[PDB]
């Protein structure tokens, strides 16, 4: 038979592994020719394992590059001009990789070129709390001055939007052991642990789901015109570099002025970690210096976009999207991911030879420039918007199919969770003690649900990968899943060698994923998803699960509100309508499931009618004037969380309304537009409910 | 049989006429009890006729209303404070309505509050070209100087609108028997012409399709959290106040200053239509003084929504609306359209009580508040969006039935153009000369299309009625017919009586349509339309129509641009994309048709999947982030002219990017912005063609 447990059973590991290697032996840098050469190849082979139709959708982007003729780094100089400590060039590459051309050096991409000097200011992880504590705490002003900050905790994006607004003229980001330096374990090549020479890559924009920084809401294509650089959306006006924690130790060591204000401040070094401004009075005349030279170039880009078309339903897509691109090998992200659908995709195109067809059309997408801002999904979602909002079931992500070894993690839009814990159920644990136990069960004991016993964690969407379009958007229901660490010990940082040169084959093959069992499980879980998604006859969604999650979320948002009592008597601030439409929403979603379960099984229209009930609920959830100064994050329910892109915020125009309410200059007018935002939620929730009323 | 002959020859021209009077004995001006009561009824007779449900959908909107105890005029004083001239405050009420109460007096809905005096100066049209003419070639400045000027050619919104822009203090509207008195023809009650005592109300917003100005992009519910006065969409910034002829002739026979420019600029009445500003010598220390004391206060709306089931796709809706506020009887706007509606819905359900239903759901709307913004339609589409947008198959309109009675008028969207020929061809001609004819043949011959023989003319879609939303905002195909006069001699104001006291049942039975044919032909028009679009299979939609006119949008464009050719050169504006996007359009239409005519038949999903190729094909041409400051113009094909609310603009973000282009001090940025238009432009149209390839 083909069914799903056909489907299941023809993936491998061994191909996974197979597929990896094959991924990992050089970089593949968006708007590089290895990255070009790599789509030609999974093109090519996507083909070859019986997609309809494989196709490369272009896009030209602006990308950021070192320059290779002036390297960027930073200085302490002396009262002279001399330059007395310089930080590295390059990560010292790891064993047998040591000739390898084509290592992008270290540096923060869109950074802006320059070459400040001044006073250090240590701000911590540079949350918008640290900045609350230097400047309305500690009166340390940061206009001026050079700020460092260790990486962790927050989208790095979101730190150099805070320094910013501080009045910094430059961010340093280094990797402190506290946070990428497991205890008890060893540096790479002999462990997980970043070593002292380690640098994290990554982008440091802020575009707010914009795609390309030059063509907001159109398709980047050969005729697009084009924003100049100052109108550009989200590229940072202070220059940035990442240091690795060898180098980030000479710069703190000499720290003077105000103690740390507590130990939430201190990391791991050897240093007392003193706020600053400035060194102690033996080095108080030397300063530091940045030197940054990298440039920003239009540079084109190549998504690849296969096609297995449905037998039944062709005008109903089901997509199943990761990125290619990497910051160099790639090795956990995002080639553990790729490795994953390329072997979903095999499997598929397996039953396809046999005469099989899935019941609607799914989409397999190999996204390009995920790392310079998720540009690739963008321009393309942009490009097909219309044909996406209209036929768009949904989105299952896949990058990094691992980020731990401990046990499953999901992040979904409430409507898969009823698709995710059948599944899992079904599924075996590919855990050490739980032999012969489904996923469901070693899932839900090492991450118990924190409401539900028996039932595990799934979280929220936050954003840093290339659902964001399609989800927050578009309003296409979408999900995402991997392996990770555990929730107990879990920092909030990711893992040690994170968009490092370190980031290789053997790192995942030695230390990680040995028998790619890990690996395995997670491509049951994203194709099974998939397969449920693109066959099931009714869709896999249960608007049940909206209804719960609404009241949790509309009593979250209220116990922030009534934190100020005082004001929400003073300006008649009513949650009353909110809690209304979740009321309408939890009774209007339990009709329409007796419905969907007594209907009439024969009638295919009342199907489709059922079925596009349920694929547009998700988009009933969007706003076209989208959320306050953020156009592109449409989802009311759901928006990356304004500190940090990484987080999901639920209910987020109430949430940013209210946010350091205390303030504001002009309570009437803030706590007006809380009540704005409270109309809108409540507007928003009851009109999602009536898409699932009776439709005439 | 239910066929559509069935329904056509249910409906009876003395029903129509018997609604007609039903409608029109007392004034239904939006936020009244009259206009309630009439509500109510509507909501019980269509019950009666047979549909399956029918409510209120109420909101609660800004509404403007004359003060009753200090009423608003405008006066000549001398240079004492002494006012030896008013303008009337009523119109003298028509024979036998001397004693009907609550007769609004004429005045301009929206109007601030104020007592202005100042120097007359006479604009025309008060149009953009009237503008440039008078500060431009005449030098003539309009700051500080109340400006009076004769209703026509465009919406009058537009003049305020450009008379506040030109620094006015305020502004009076007059009827110059140029534009409203027809030679040869009596003065009501003796004929159809306006006499010197008529005045036409009408409000002077400058909405953009925003509806209520106090809830922009949300319904005005009971929750609902509105803008402050200040911050309201579209509201005047200066009085304005409409006249008579008698009266403006006493303002403007002792005008001064420069002579008019030329011929274009004289009216009909014996004065000499100077500029001024201000008076002749001997009157020159008189001045003009408005007296306006109007309010703007929130007020309840009524829409009755009546729904009959679709049998086999109630997730369709096909709607038929129209408005049933009026300024004051409303003879013609709106109940020669409203007696239209109520005959539509009593033949509908006549064959629903012998067991017919559609194929499709079809809604019955009666608007409130239309003439103050289209407040009513606009507030439930705010409210209902998701359910339109998915859901949504087309709009008819159903204003006045007549504005003359010399043929039919059609304006619609191009996928409309092969029903209305089809439907006309089958639909005997009312016309005297033409019995035993088709319409289609009375109507192309008196009517002949600018650019086929043979075929009649249809208009791009304007704006100024309620299918603006839809249209315009949500990009539903939408169409309106009634009858009209000569095309030849008509001069886009209108007829003589528009929102005049004058518009009574009396105007209609005696002047305009005694045995009620025209009234009834129109009736068959709309409702074939809407027939035939809630039960032919195949929705009676032509893609290729849309591929015709984009070209000849497309020649006309790029024919603009091509008076500047040296900034054509300088600044490299091609319009090579939008041809491409074009022909790319025209191709894929082409075959879209092919696969419609040879699908096969039996196919239901592929028939779904066709007709929402053709529902969502409208729907394609929407912009989620609108034209440029109208957010709410969100076709990219169509929106109304911003000098002309009433009239269609096609490519308008690129025509306004042109207009007037070289006055522009930057030329570079003014030519950027042109190149921006045709990148949205040529990116829509392909984006459209894309929604008809086939689907996977
Ligand atoms: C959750 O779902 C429920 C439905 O079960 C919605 O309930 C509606 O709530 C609104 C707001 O409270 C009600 O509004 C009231 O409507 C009255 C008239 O209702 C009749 O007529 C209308 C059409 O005009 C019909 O739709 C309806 O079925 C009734 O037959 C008005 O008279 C009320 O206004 C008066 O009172 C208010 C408050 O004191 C004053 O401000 C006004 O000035 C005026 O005096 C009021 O507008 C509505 O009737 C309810 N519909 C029902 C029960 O079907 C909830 O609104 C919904 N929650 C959300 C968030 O949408
Ligand atoms: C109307 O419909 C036609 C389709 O019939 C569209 O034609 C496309 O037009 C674009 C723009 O001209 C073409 O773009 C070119 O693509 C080349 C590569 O194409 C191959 O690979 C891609 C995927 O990467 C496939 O989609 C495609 O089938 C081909 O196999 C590029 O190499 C070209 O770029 C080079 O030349 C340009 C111009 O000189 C330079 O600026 C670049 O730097 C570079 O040197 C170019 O991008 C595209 O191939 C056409 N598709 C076809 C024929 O299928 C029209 O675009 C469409 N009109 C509109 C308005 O959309
Ligand atoms: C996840 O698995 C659960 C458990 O199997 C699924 O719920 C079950 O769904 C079936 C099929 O719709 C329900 O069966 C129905 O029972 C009623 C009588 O109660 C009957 O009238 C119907 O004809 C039908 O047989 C079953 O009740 C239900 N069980 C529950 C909720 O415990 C669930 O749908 C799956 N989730 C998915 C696919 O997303
Ligand atoms: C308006 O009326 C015209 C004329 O009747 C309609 O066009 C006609 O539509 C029919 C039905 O699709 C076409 O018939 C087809 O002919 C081809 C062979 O040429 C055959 O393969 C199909 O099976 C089918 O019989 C017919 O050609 C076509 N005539 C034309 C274009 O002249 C038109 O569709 C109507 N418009 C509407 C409903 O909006
Ligand atoms: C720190 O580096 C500076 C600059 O050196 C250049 O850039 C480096 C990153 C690397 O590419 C070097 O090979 C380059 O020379 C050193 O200062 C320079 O020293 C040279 C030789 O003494 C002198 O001629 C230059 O003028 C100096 N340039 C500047 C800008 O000061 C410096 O010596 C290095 N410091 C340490 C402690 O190694
Ligand atoms: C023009 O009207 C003014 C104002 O009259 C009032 O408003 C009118 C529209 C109407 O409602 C009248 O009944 C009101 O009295 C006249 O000027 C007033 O004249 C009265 C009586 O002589 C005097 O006591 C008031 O102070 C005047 N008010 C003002 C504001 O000047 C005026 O006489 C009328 N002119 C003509 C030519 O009829
Ligand atoms: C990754 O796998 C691909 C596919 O097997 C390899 O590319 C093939 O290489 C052979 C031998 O050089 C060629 O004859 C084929 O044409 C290639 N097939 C393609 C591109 O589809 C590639 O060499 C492997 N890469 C690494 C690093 O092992
Ligand atoms: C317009 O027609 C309606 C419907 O026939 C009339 O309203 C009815 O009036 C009778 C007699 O007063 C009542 O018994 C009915 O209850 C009414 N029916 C309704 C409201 O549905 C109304 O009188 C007519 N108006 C005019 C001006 O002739
Ligand atoms: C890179 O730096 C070199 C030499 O220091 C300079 O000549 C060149 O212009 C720079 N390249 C870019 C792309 O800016
Ligand atoms: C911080 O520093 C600058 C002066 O260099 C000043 O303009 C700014 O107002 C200071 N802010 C505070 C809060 O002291
Ligand atoms: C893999 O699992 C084992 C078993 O607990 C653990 O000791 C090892 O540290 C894990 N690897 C990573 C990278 O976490
Ligand atoms: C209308 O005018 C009267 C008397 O001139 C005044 O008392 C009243 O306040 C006004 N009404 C409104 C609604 O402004
Ligand atoms: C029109 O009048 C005012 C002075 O009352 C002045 O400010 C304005 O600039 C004048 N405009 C022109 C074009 O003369
Ligand atoms: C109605 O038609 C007749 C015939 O041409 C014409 O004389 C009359 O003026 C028309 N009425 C109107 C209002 O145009
Ligand atoms: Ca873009
Ligand atoms: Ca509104
Ligand atoms: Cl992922
Ligand atoms: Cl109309
Ligand atoms: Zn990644
Ligand atoms: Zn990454
Ligand atoms: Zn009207
Ligand atoms: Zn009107």
């Amino acid at each position: 038979k083909h069914n799903m447990k056909a489907f299941l059973d023809e993936l491998k590991a061994e191909n996974i592994k197979k597929f990896l290697y094959n991924f990992t032996q050089i970089p593949h840098l968006a708007g590089t020719e290895q990255n070009f050469q790599l789509a030609k190849q999974i093109q090519s082979q996507w083909k070859e394992f019986g997609l309809d139709s494989v196709e490369l959708a272009h896009y030209d982007v602006l990308l950021s590059y070192p320059n290779k003729t002036h390297p960027n780094y930073i200085s302490i100089i002396n009262e002279d001009g001399n330059e007395i400590f310089n930080t590295s060039l390059f990560e010292p590459p790891p064993p047998g990789y040591e000739n390898v051309s084509d290592i992008v050096p270290p540096f923060s991409a869109f950074s802006p070129q320059g070459m400040p000097e001044g006073d250090l200011v240590y701000v911590n992880y540079a949350r918008t709390e640290d900045f609350f504590k230097l400047e309305r705490d500690m009166k340390i002003n940061c206009s001026g001055k050079i700020v460092i900050a260790r990486y962790g905790k927050v989208f790095r994006g979101n730190k150099v939007k805070n320094a910013q607004l501080a009045g910094a003229k430059g961010v340093i980001l280094y990797s402190d052991p506290a946070d990428y330096f497991a205890p008890g374990v060893k540096s790479y090549p002999d462990g997980w642990n970043l070593p002292g020479g380690g640098v994290q890559r990554g982008n440091i924009l802020n575009l707010n789901g914009a795609g390309d920084p030059l063509t907001p809401g159109y398709p980047a294509n050969e005729y697009a015109y084009r924003r100049g650089i100052a109108e550009a959306v989200g590229l940072p006006s202070i220059p940035v570099h990442p240091i690795g924690y060898y180098d980030a130790q000479k710069l703190l060591e000499k720290m003077g002025g105000s103690a740390p204000p507590d130990s939430s401040w201190r990391g791991s070094l050897k240093v007392p970690y003193n706020v600053g401004p400035g060194f102690t009075g033996n080095f108080s005349t030397q300063k530091v210096k940045m030197h940054i030279h990298s440039t920003n170039e239009v540079t084109r880009i190549y998504n690849v976009i296969g096609t297995l078309r449905g037998a039944v339903e062709p005008d109903r897509y089901v997509i199943l999207g990761g990125h290619r691109d990497s910051w160099v090998f790639g090795g956990i992200d995002p080639q553990s991911g790729a490795a994953v659908v390329h072997e979903i995709v095999r499997s598929f195109g397996t039953l396809k030879k046999e005469g099989w067809r899935p019941r609607r059309t799914i989409l397999f997408a190999s996204w390009d420039a995920e790392e310079f801002g998720l540009l690739g999904s963008t321009e393309w979602a942009e490009e097909n918007s219309r044909l996406l909002q209209e036929r768009g079931v949904a989105y299952i992500n896949a990058d990094s199919s691992i980020e731990g070894n401990y046990t499953l993690r999901v992040d979904c839009t409430p409507l898969m969770y009823s698709l995710v814990h059948n599944l899992t159920k079904e599924l075996k644990s590919p855990d050490e003690g739980f032999e012969g136990k489904s996923l469901y069960e070693s899932w839900t004991k090492k991450s118990p649900s924190p409401e539900f016993s028996g039932m595990p964690r799934i979280s929220k969407l936050g954003s840093g990968n290339d659902f964001e379009v399609f989800f927050q958007r578009l309003g296409i229901a979408s999900g995402r899943a991997r392996y990770t660490k555990n929730w107990e010990t879990n920092k909030f940082s990711g893992y040690p060698l994170y968009h490092s040169v370190y980031e290789t084959y053997e790192l995942v093959e030695k230390f990680y994923d040995p028998m790619f069992k890990y690996h395995l499980t997670v491509a049951q879980v994203r194709g099974g998803m998939v397969f449920e998604l693109a066959n099931s006859i009714v869709l896999p969604f249960d608007c049940r699960d909206y209804a719960v999650v609404l009241r949790k979320y509309a009593d979250k948002i209220y116990s922030i509100s009534m934190k100020h009592p005082q004001e929400m008597k003073t300006y008649s601030v009513s949650f009353d309508s909110l809690f209304s439409a979740v009321k309408n929403f939890t009774e209007i979603a339990s009709k329409f499931s007796e419905r969907l379960q007594d209907f009439d099984k024969s009638n295919p229209i009342v199907l489709r009618m059922m079925n596009d009930q349920l694929m547009f609920l998700e988009r009933a959830f969007i706003d076209p004037l989208g959320l306050p100064d953020r156009p592109f994050y449409r989802h009311v329910i759901y928006a990356p969380s304004s500190h940090n892109k990484y987080a999901g915020e639920s209910f987020p125009g109430i949430y940013d309304a209210l946010f350091d309410i205390e303030s504001k200059v002009d309570p009437s007018k803030a706590w007006g537009e809380v009540k704005r935002q409270i109309y809108v939620a409540a507007f928003t929730v009851q009109a999602a409910a009536e898409t699932l009323s009776e439709v005439a």
